[PDB]
């Protein structure tokens, strides 16, 4: 018998792989013991077949994390303390988890976050084998490792309209946009990437048929054996869920022709103007369709949730909410694309379940994702040039209902089928999780 130790980072879109694959992993015969923080903990009642052990945040909570915003952009901030100053308690707590292993059992290996490169220190010197797992996609691995050629051409110091000469598949202005904070949180980066070269094993939540384009990248760049796995094609994130769903939604969905509802989400943590948020609404307005819009309290800058939106405002065809089931949703017949932030849980998710998308983003990789899914996979449309009511209006009705757009409908259905199709036996997904099985068995 064999446990795997696993390490997330106390965030939604990072929580949510990682107990994916926490799932996929249990189903295949190995025990699970997840190390969190305190802070952002999912409902640990949700997993009675994991072991919860909470570390780094316990009180007395410590003078460099105590006192950090538990919302925000500033929240942030622990991600970078804790690879900083977390060493000694995480090698205290897995020592004491190998201690108390039982006689015939063992633990195979930590898999950690690749934020977490404090870690690989760590389980080095327990002579303890540490897999990372991505959270992005392997394009924005292949632009990451690409920075030196981009740096010289200044890209990276603020012609946006080209093909960038190193990338043809992206444009300047998505390299301008993806890494504008390079001072800042170039030295995560550098660390990140470092230890995850340095590491045992590289998990991608992604699929061979998505990011063909990619594998080479990653097996020139990588030492270690990378495996791609579409969590999300094994099971939705449900059960790891940070907030309260609104499945009041799904009795609505249920009075909606098929294919007639535009999901409109920008994520867990993207925030706007008052300015922006009420553009974004006329151009759904105008769009003449139906539309199911998550919005979380905050993503309006000087609101507490939608309070500028006067009373009856979406009228018929449109409903706010605070929070959903996402892939659920997505899976449900009356959703006909999704307008998303191009994070990349919620792209893979829309990818698995078919639905096409229009895009927008707020840095980091999400203009790369957009990019990626709009010009090179054409499964769907990208609003790269700010909120116009108008310009909305005509993405989503191309998507959605235009025979011109029948095209990025088709290839999102025929991109659902290739996720289907790499999970079965001899497919590139199957044949990627039998070998991180069999790997993990051998360590
Ligand atoms: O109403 C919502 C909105 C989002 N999500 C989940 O939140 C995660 C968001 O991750 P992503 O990588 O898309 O973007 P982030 O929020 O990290 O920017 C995804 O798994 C979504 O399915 C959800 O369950 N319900």
């Amino acid at each position: 018998r064999r446990r795997i130790i696993l390490f997330p980072v106390p965030f939604q879109g990072h929580i949510n792989p990682i107990l994916q694959l926490a799932n996929v992993l249990y189903s295949k015969g190995f025990s699970i013991t997840i190390f969190h923080t305190n802070f952002n903990k999912p409902k640990t009642s949700n997993y009675p077949h994991f072991t919860f052990r909470f570390i780094l945040d316990n009180d007395p909570q410590d003078e460099r994390i105590s006192n950090l915003p538990t919302h925000g952009p500033l929240a942030g901030m622990r991600i970078p303390i804790i690879n900083e100053h977390g060493a000694d308690e995480l090698r205290r707590e897995l020592e004491l988890l190998m201690l108390a292993s039982e006689e015939d059992e063992e633990v195979s290996c930590l898999i950690t976050d690749a934020l977490w490169y404090f870690a690989q220190s760590v389980a080095d010197s327990l002579n303890l084998r540490r897999l990372v797992l991505m959270t992005s996609s392997l394009f924005n691995f292949h632009a990451h490792v690409s920075l030196p050629q981009f740096d010289e051409l200044g890209y990276l110091d603020p012609r946006l309209e080209e093909q960038a000469s190193g990338f043809p598949m992206l444009k300047v202005k998505d390299i301008k946009s993806a890494y504008s904070n390079w001072q800042i949180l170039k030295e995560i980066l550098g660390k990140m990437i470092k230890q995850t070269k340095a590491s045992s094993g590289v998990i991608w939540n992604s699929f061979k048929e998505l990011e063909e384009s990619e594998l080479e990248t990653v097996i020139r760049e990588i030492p270690a054996p990378s495996f791609l796995i579409p969590l999300p094609k094994h099971l939705t994130a449900s059960s790891s869920s940070l907030l309260d769903h609104d499945r009041t939604v799904f009795q609505w969905l249920d009075q909606q022709p098929p294919s007639s509802v535009l999901y409109v989400s920008f994520g867990s943590t993207s925030e706007v103007d008052e300015k922006d948020f009420l553009e974004i609404a006329r151009g759904l307005v105008d769009s003449k369709q139906s539309f199911l819009w998550v919005v979380r309290p905050g993503f309006v800058k000087g609101s507490t949730w939608v309070e500028p939106l006067p009373d009856g405002f979406l009228g018929e065809r449109g409903r706010i909410v605070k929070w959903v089931p996402q892939q659920e949703v997505l899976a449900h017949g009356a959703i006909g694309a999704f307008w998303t932030h191009s994070g990349w849980n919620s792209t893979l998710e829309s990818v698995c379940e078919g639905v096409p998308m229009i895009f927008s983003d707020f840095g980091l990789d999400q203009p790369l994702n957009a990019r990626y899914m709009s010009d090179v996979l054409k499964v769907g449309v990208y609003l790269e040039n700010g909120w116009e009511r108008g310009e909305i209006a005509n993405a989503i009705r191309r998507v959605m209902v235009d025979e011109e757009g029948e095209y990025i409908r088709q290839n999102a259905r025929v991109l659902k089928q290739k996720a289907d199709v790499s999970l079965m036996k001899g497919g590139s997904s199957y044949e990627s999780l039998e070998s991180l099985v069999s790997y993990i068995s051998s360590l």
